[PDB]
């Protein structure tokens, strides 16, 4: 029916979004990190300045010690944050895949007009996919088919999990960012 049609489309514009979503992760931990270095940078010359003085050398070295750690933590999340928009990437492109096919079908489907046109329509991406929006996505269309709900919502929960992890590595190099910046 086209309520279901309507519904999976909704879905397949949330997984269709995720390379994109991925792919701009992983630029914002990127940037954090660069961010976190260059607080690193500043810090440690900051240090040698003290140095050359000879007076405040203790202090600026604490300080740098503590900028340090949070760019090397910031950097750790570069690595973890490629790996999980490459795994959620690869997890979701035989559901992309499989979803296009099934509405792609529908849209010539021997099925009546509003269900070939709202099949038709559905070209392109979600924006600003997030695990939430993810989640409901897959809620929405588990509730349509009580048969199949528990199969769909955990089809859904890979990639609902993939992109928390995501976020999670924005969080925690945004925090190393934060720390890095106010050591120095």
């Amino acid at each position: 029916k086209v309520e279901e049609v309507q519904t999976m489309c909704d879905v397949a514009r949330q997984l269709r979004a995720l390379e994109t979503a991925s792919q701009s992760a992983v630029a914002a931990v990127v940037s954090s990190a660069r961010e976190a270095s260059e607080a690193k940078e500043r810090a440690e010359k900051a240090v040698e300045r003290a140095k050359s003085k000879k007076r405040g050398v203790d202090t600026a070295t604490e300080a740098a010690a503590r900028a340090a750690a949070a760019a090397q933590r910031a950097e750790t999340v570069v690595s973890d944050a490629r790996k999980h928009a490459a795994d959620l990437t690869a997890a979701s492109k035989d559901a992309i895949e499989t979803t296009d096919e099934s509405l792609r079908l529908l849209a010539t489907c021997e099925a009546d007009e509003p269900i070939r046109t709202a099949a038709k329509k559905c070209t392109g991406a979600a924006a600003e996919v997030t695990s939430k929006s993810l989640e409901s996505a897959f809620d929405a269309l588990a509730e349509l088919l009580p048969d199949g709900a528990d199969d769909i919502r955990e089809h859904g929960a890979v990639f609902v999990k993939g992109l928390k992890s995501l976020e999670d590595d924005v969080r925690t190099a945004g925090e190393a960012k934060y720390e890095a910046e106010k050591a120095e």
